[PDB]
């Protein structure tokens, strides 16, 4: 074939500021919180 030639945002779980979601285990990323 053609051959080539060569922001960390921290927080803590405190209500109502940061709370867990309902399906938190079934989500990933920033949508978990």
């Amino acid at each position: 074939k053609m051959v080539v030639t060569l922001v960390v945002v921290t927080t803590i779980l405190e209500s109502p500021y940061v709370m867990m979601k309902k399906n938190h285990e079934m989500l990933e990323g920033n949508e978990r919180y």
